[PDB]
């Protein structure tokens, strides 16, 4: 477990956001890319605008954010930048659906989003389950996500890091549970069943946000949408992100070879040719249906769908030579 320094969180405390960004950070298409130094501060701003300036003890919030940063690993995709990107997407969804969600949910989900990939190594659950490895022993299913939550709680248990302490014991356990379910939901394995249920519920007319089980599903699909949102950015950003994603997939393939196994095309660096086709399959089977269902449930989320559609069209162009 890694801790931030005095200079880091106090520096973050000192930070103010540039005026121009305030309007832009509100939009779904906002790309955090050009503002690396401002990422810790962008999260603070988002938390302050959604939840309130007095929602958390400022010192504790800053200690929390900077320490979270330090427990994201220097990997190609599943890193600190991804964490902030996902959180911003959540902010955009929340702001556009503000009253559908309690203060506790909004606090929980923003923190969950920032923490949802903590200590990621760049390896899949499928990998750890085949080559145990303690993490698959401790968490038989779903496996890194269980680990990410454990990491979240560990950070909260550091001195002056517990941003939820001022909540009632009831609200404290609730928010932890909101956070646990949200992080677990970012296991893409679980997404497929979840979207099908929600599709059924919305089609039939059964969907009821006052129903906790329904509610948990809706939050789940929100988690997938945020986790996938690099497919909703501008083409040149989306393109570069895909390269970081495959950089990770190929290292895992290398290990499968490096220890004698033949990996699927996706994780085989000798099969880059098949990538455009793979990304099209991913959009058609994962991303498009996800933002479709989300738009059906939360109509203000429609520009995520359109941005995803635009990027699909860009993959179709690649495939056919244009
Ligand atoms: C099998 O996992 C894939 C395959 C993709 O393209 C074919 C993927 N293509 N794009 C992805 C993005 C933006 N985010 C993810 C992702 C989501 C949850 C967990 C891990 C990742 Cl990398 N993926 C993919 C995930
Ligand atoms: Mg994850
Ligand atoms: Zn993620």
């Amino acid at each position: 477990m890694s801790i931030c320094t005095s200079e880091e969180w106090q520096g973050l405390m000192q930070f103010t956001l540039p005026v121009r960004l305030c309007k832009e950070i509100e939009l779904f298409h906002f790309d955090i890319g050009p503002f690396e130094n401002m990422w810790p501060g962008i999260f603070v701003y988002m938390v302050h605008r959604s939840c309130g300036t007095s929602c958390f003890e400022l010192e504790k919030l800053c200690r929390f954010i900077m320490s979270v940063k330090k427990n994201y690993r220097r990997v190609p995709y599943h890193n600190w930048k991804h964490a902030v990107t996902v959180a911003h997407c959540m902010y955009a969804i929340l702001q556009n659906n503000h009253t559908l969600f309690t203060d506790l949910e909004r606090k929980g989900l923003l923190i969950a989003c920032l923490c949802h990939d903590l200590d990621h190594r760049g390896f899949s659950n499928s990998y750890l389950q085949k080559f145990d490895h303690p993490l698959a022993a401790l968490y038989s299913t779903s496996t890194m996500e269980q680990h990410h939550f454990s990491q979240t709680v560990s950070i909260l248990q550091l001195e002056g890091h517990n941003i939820f302490s001022t909540l009632s014991s009831s609200e404290y356990e609730q928010v932890l549970e909101i956070i646990r379910k949200a992080i677990i939901a970012t296991d893409l394995a679980l997404y497929f069943g979840n979207r099908k249920q929600l599709e059924e519920m919305y089609q039939t007319g059964s969907l009821n946000l006052n129903n906790q089980s329904h509610r948990d599903r809706v939050i789940g699909l929100m988690m997938t949408a945020c986790d996938l949102c690099s497919v909703t950015k501008l083409w040149p950003v989306t393109k570069l992100t895909a390269n970081d994603i495959y950089a990770e997939f190929w290292a895992e393939g290398d290990e499968m070879k490096k220890l004698g196994i033949q990996p699927i095309p996706m994780m085989d660096r000798d099969k880059k040719d098949e990538v455009p086709q793979g990304q099209l399959g991913f959009y058609n089977a994962v991303a498009i249906p996800c933002y479709t269902t989300l738009t059906q449930i939360l109509p203000p989320t429609e520009p995520l769908l359109k941005a995803c559609r635009d990027n699909l069209s860009q993959w179709e162009k690649v495939i056919r030579g244009e």
